[PDB]
């Protein structure tokens, strides 16, 4: 049953053909349960760390390194015999690494709880129904409740499904819809039909939402809807249908994988296009099976040479070192990768209260009527001092303390403020400061009537706790509060019925004390109180009163105002239908305006500047809020969302305004919009959506399951420390302190973490372009492979591994925040940056081939046969060009391999320095700025040395320590790269700029 709130109580029974007294027949419970299904949310879709690992191996590159592991096996030999112990490492090291890389994409790549799974913690187990096949209140599994059947809720219950209230058995009924909203204060319910078919949840005051708690009272009602069809069930369903996109990194990293997988099997057919000459060899001679086996050593070599295998380990380290770093600045980031996407944040929508402002509301201007004669309408207006809830501060007229109670009207102003108030102060003994109890707005009122002190109650001889609510009390002695008519968005006010108590003066009857939004309250006064007299409300009087409320609210004070009026002669106690919330506004009529108080909710000292920081960072801030559009805008100026004078006509919208536009101009309104006043949570989704239709990366605050759907949709959902459970689960980032500037900080950190990533990502790659171009020479010119698998793995995992990581501690630009947000269409390698890493890659693919074969050519202690056609023969089936002598097998010597390896490692340690900045010379950007890059190189070399003289290692790497003459040739052929680099830096600096 869909629009239940809008049907009469009988209409709802007539709809399910059920008797409020008896309940659902055990037949109906059958047919129904068939029509509607069970009162549960669909079961989890499932996961598992075994199919999670299997999912990682389906990737293209991890398909290749696993193919190279297959070939690494079909290269050696068959099944068991005896021992040449040393051998099978090359296929076992990769298979080790892959498992230790799949694993790293999981148990520190958190992929676990979702805000959708959280929504199975506010669906209850047990509910209480009245079916026909008993007579007592049979408690059943919530899961088995179903539309139509009668239900019983009492204080402390979790509401089991969405329920149209039938009758309230207790005095009143108070529900706690925190989960949806977040606003501790419970709400009153009634049974009248809310007759508008499309009423928001805030206004469905005869309904209980599944997941809510009864906070007082006890009622019986009929289930309107269950399962996915309840209000919380529908929020579940929106988050279900959300397509969750990958980050701008994992997206362009994935098309790097595809580009790398395409290049490998393009070189593995390009090497073939150069060995096509083998078709001209004799049918007899050389090794058939052997022919096949060769091409498979270079394939495997080409596999490992273009990977960068460390990458994963490095990234993960870098991100996990970012999380710990943002947590210090109060940003809890939950999703790992979120830290990179945090860096392209284009737009930030923040809630006002609590994030932009401190929710420390206090009154600080107020006025009453002074005198009224024809047109002259003079006001009598004061100011209050004190930002806190503490009863410390003073009232001043004409900028100078006055004793509040000498003004008759100020008495009334305080009387209403105290009696028409549902909140209160408390002194906290621990912190040593006052506490609000209830609404912030109301508690501010309670603090006022304290500062005011209209009766001159002795207050300085009281104690911190006793005095908090002192004068309020005195006033609660004066009038007795019978009943009270709660607030409703609908009439925008609230009022309490009061009768006098002891030997007072009031008499002849009692009064209603109304307190609500202006116009609302003012449009309902026929009389104005001037002093203790009263006179009829006139145009000129009204126009004053409004002119000032407008000035205060829309001024540079940005005050929120309340009108305070009284019904001097109220309806008879037995004339008002107190269950009929719809009729509350008529009882609040024919009021007498008493006066207006205006309060403030100060913007965080921090935010002002933070906002500016985003201006310069090129990122847009949108402030969502609940103030009226006028004051909404005025707060925007004050925090500098807008300039103090500038146009804003089509830049701020309200809830209703925004709804009145057809989609095209809603979509439009979103790229220029900065401020939304009085919005539905419904809109937060629509706004995120629209912002994305503009490829904006959107940070979005919100709390309560109401805002869960948009914290999901937003690239960066942001919950609050103080927030609800579910909201947090829906976000990717949580402000431990709720501060808006905590967002801004985190976006800058994320800006820096991505910048440093762009670096070491290109560094680790820079090697792989070299390592290949090396093995392309050692194959294209037919020498002996200067580098093999088990060497390269060490370089990519460990040799470059420590320096790449240490490049994640680089000192961030001093204009890191003074440049526009980086696009999500930026490629990590492009323009002059491609030809700079095809040079450095084309230089390493030469220097590792030069100095190694140089041991086969120009060496002293090595067989130095210059131009000995190493290209012609590595078969030695002939042994004709080498007449006398008996030794071929020196082509598998450890020393030449050790020449290439020492060239690489050292160039890498050079190129690591070349990364510390993109276009600053090592002259301008000193190598000793990153103390952790120097520290890493240090540890990198002392590993190149370790694997050379601790004998097990150099035997396994197939190496042997080079002589001191074989150490200088390295530095002769290695260092020159820092020189090729600098030339490129000062060029892109000085002829590729403009
Ligand atoms: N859509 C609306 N229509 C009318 N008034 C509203 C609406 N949204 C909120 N308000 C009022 O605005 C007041 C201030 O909202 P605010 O403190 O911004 O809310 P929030 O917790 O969303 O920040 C709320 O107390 C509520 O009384
Ligand atoms: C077993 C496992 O899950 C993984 C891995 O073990 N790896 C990565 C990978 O995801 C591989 C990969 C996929 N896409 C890219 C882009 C850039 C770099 C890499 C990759 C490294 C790859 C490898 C094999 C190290
Ligand atoms: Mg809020």
């Amino acid at each position: 049953m869909e629009a239940a709130h809008s049907k009469s109580t009988e209409e709802c029974l007539a709809y399910f053909g059920v008797s409020e007294t008896t309940g659902l027949t055990p037949d109906q419970v059958k047919r129904h349960l068939e029509k509607y299904g069970h009162n549960e949310l669909p079961a989890e879709e499932g996961k598992s760390l075994w199919e999670l690992v299997i999912e990682q191996f389906e990737d293209l590159l991890v398909r290749i390194l696993l193919l190279a592991a297959c070939i690494s096996f079909v290269l050696a030999w068959f099944e068991e015999g005896e021992e040449t112990i040393t051998a099978f490492v090359e296929p076992f090291v990769i298979l080790l690494i892959l498992i230790a890389n799949a694993i790293v994409g999981v148990w520190q790549e958190r992929n676990a709880e979702n805000a959708i799974e959280a929504l199975k913690e506010y669906e209850p187990e047990m509910g209480k129904v009245y079916r026909a096949d008993r007579k007592s209140v049979q408690r059943i599994k919530a899961r088995d409740i179903v539309p139509g059947d009668i239900v019983e809720v009492a204080v402390g219950d979790k509401v089991p499904a969405d329920i149209r209230i039938l009758s309230i058995k207790s005095t009143t009924l108070r529900v706690d819809q925190s989960i949806l909203t977040g606003e501790s204060v419970s709400v009153i319910k009634h049974t009248e039909p809310v007759p508008d078919p499309r009423a928001v949840n805030q206004d469905k005051k005869n309904m209980l939402f599944s997941g809510t708690n009864i906070a007082a009272g006890k009622a019986l009602g009929i289930v309107a809807t269950t399962g996915v069809s309840t209000e919380i069930g529908k929020i579940r369903d929106q988050m279900a249908a959300t397509e969750q996109d990958k980050t701008p990194l994992q997206q362009k990293l994935d098309e790097f994988g595809e580009q790398l997988s395409k290049v490998i099997s393009l070189i593995c057919v390009a090497v073939w296009l150069i060995n096509i000459g083998h078709f001209n060899d004799p049918v007899h001679g050389g090794s058939w099976i052997r022919g096949a086996i060769y091409y498979f050593k270079i394939a495997v070599a080409l596999a490992v040479a273009a990977i960068p295998e460390g990458l994963p380990a490095v990234i993960t380290t870098c991100l996990a070192l970012g999380t710990r770093r943002m947590a210090k600045k109060n940003a809890i980031v939950r999703s790992l990768p979120s830290v990179e996407t945090l860096g392209c944040t284009s737009v930030i929508c923040s809630d006002k209260t609590g994030t932009l402002t401190t929710n420390q509301m206090s009154v600080c201007k107020m006025f009453i009527i002074d005198k009224v004669d024809g047109d002259f309408c003079s006001l009598n207006e004061f100011s209050i001092t004190g930002s806190t809830y503490a009863p410390e501060g003073e009232v001043l007229k004409n900028d100078k303390p006055i004793r509040s109670g000498q003004f008759d009207g100020l008495v009334e102003l305080a009387t209403i403020c105290a009696l028409c108030n549902d909140s209160s102060l408390d002194f906290n003994e621990t912190k040593g400061v006052y506490e609000k109890v209830g609404e912030a707005t109301e508690t501010a009122l309670t603090t006022l009537v304290e500062k005011m002190n209209v009766f001159n109650t002795e207050v300085r001889n009281l104690s911190k706790v006793e005095r908090a609510n002192a004068c309020n009390s005195v006033i609660r002695q004066l009038m007795k509060k019978e009943f009270t008519l709660e607030f409703s968005r609908d009439r925008k006010s609230m009022s309490v019925y009061c009768s006098p108590a002891k030997s007072s003066r009031a008499a002849v009857g009692n009064k209603m004390f109304v307190k609500g939004a202006p116009e609302g309250v003012i449009d309902r006064c026929n009389y104005v109180r001037v002093g203790t007299t009263r006179v009829p409300m006139t145009g000129p009087v009204k126009e004053k009163i409004l002119s000032v409320i407008k000035e205060w609210g829309t001024g540079r004070d940005t005050l929120r105002c309340l009108a305070l009026a009284t019904r001097d002669t109220p309806p008879k106690r037995e004339e008002m239908v107190l269950d009929d919330s719809s009729r509350f506004m008529e009882y609040e009529t024919d009021l007498t305006f008493v006066g207006v108080v205006g309060m403030l909710d100060p913007p965080r000292k921090e935010v002002m500047g933070s906002i500016q920081l985003c201006r310069d960072a090129g990122i847009r801030v949108i402030m969502i809020t609940g103030d009226n559009k006028g004051t909404a805008i005025a707060i925007c100026r004050r925090i500098g969302i807008f300039g103090e004078n500038e146009e804003v006509a089509d830049r701020a919208y309200t809830g209703r305004e925004f709804d009145d536009l057809p989609l095209a101009e809603q979509r439009e309104a979103c790229r220029r919009a900065c401020c939304f006043a009085r919005v539905e949570p419904s809109h937060k989704s629509k706004i995120v959506e629209y912002l994305q239709s503009y490829d904006e990366i959107t940070a979005m605050t919100g709390d309560g399951v109401n805002d869960a759907p948009a914290l999901k949709k937003a690239e960066i959902g942001i919950a609050m420390g103080s927030g609800t459970a579910v909201a947090k689960t829906a976000s990717e980032m949580v402000l431990a302190d709720d501060n808006f500037s905590t967002i801004v900080a985190a976006v800058e950190e994320g800006r820096a973490i991505y910048n440093n990533m762009k670096q070491f990502i290109r560094y680790l790659i820079s090697s792989n372009v070299g390592e290949v171009v090396c093995i392309f020479l050692t194959a294209a010119l037919g020498l002996p492979e200067a580098l093999i698998p088990v060497q390269l793995l060490w370089v990519n995992l460990v040799t470059d591994g420590l320096p790449a990581t240490a490049l994640g501690f680089n000192p961030p630009d001093l204009d890191i925040m003074d440049r526009p947000p980086r696009s999500p269409k930026e490629p990590l390698i492009s323009g002059w940056l491609f030809f700079r890493y095809m040079a450095i890659g084309g230089y390493v693919g030469a220097a590792t081939v030069g100095a190694a074969a140089w041991w086969f050519m120009y060496a002293e202690d090595g067989p130095g046969v210059t131009y000995h056609q190493l290209t012609h023969f590595m078969q030695c089936t002939e042994d004709h060009p080498h007449f006398e002598g008996l030794d071929c097998e020196i082509f598998e010597a450890p020393e030449p391999m050790t020449m290439a390896l020492s060239v690489l490692v050292t160039i890498e340690m050079c190129n690591a320095l070349n990364s510390l900045s993109e276009n600053q010379s090592l002259m301008r950007m000193p190598p000793w700025v990153n103390i952790w890059l120097l520290g890493s190189i240090c540890l990198s070399m002392s590993l190149h040395f370790l694997i050379l003289y601790v004998d097990p290692l150099p035997m396994i790497f197939k190496l042997k320590a080079l002589d001191l003459t074989q150490w200088l040739m390295v530095l002769k052929i290695s260092l020159p790269v820092i020189g090729l680099d600098e030339i490129l830096k000062f060029i892109a600096r000085n002829y590729l700029e403009g």
